């Protein structure tokens, strides 16, 4: 079990290097993607090339779950992992390519 955070974004992992936002949008055809292809952002490195990962925004948390039910399916050639991403996580991993979560639970 893995969650990035409570957000209207999902995390799309296992995408081919040869795909654009069109193919990823077509993958989430059963999901209402926020702002269309502008809601989709591949995690591009300093090398100007995608990690094979993206963040897709969605209109509703229900739509996020419809994205999560397709977590397994083969896109391009490979199996795709669909996680649940927060607006905070999505923004930070696009600016700073790092799957390391801001783990802070000062509890007692």
């Amino acid at each position: 079990s893995h969650m990035g955070g409570e957000g209207f974004v999902v995390k799309v992992r296992g995408l081919p290097w040869s795909c654009s936002a069109d193919e990823v949008q077509r993958f989430f055809s059963d999901c209402k993607i926020q702002n269309g292809a502008q809601g989709i952002r591949f995690i591009y490195t300093r090398e100007g090339r995608p990690s094979g990962e993206a963040f897709v925004e969605l209109e509703s948390e229900d739509e996020v779950k419809l994205a999560l039910k397709k977590d397994r399916e083969t896109m391009g050639h490979r199996y795709v992992e669909v996680f649940k991403s927060n607006n905070v996580e999505m923004d930070w991993v696009l600016k700073h390519t790092g799957p390391n979560s801001p783990d802070t639970a000062n509890d007692g």
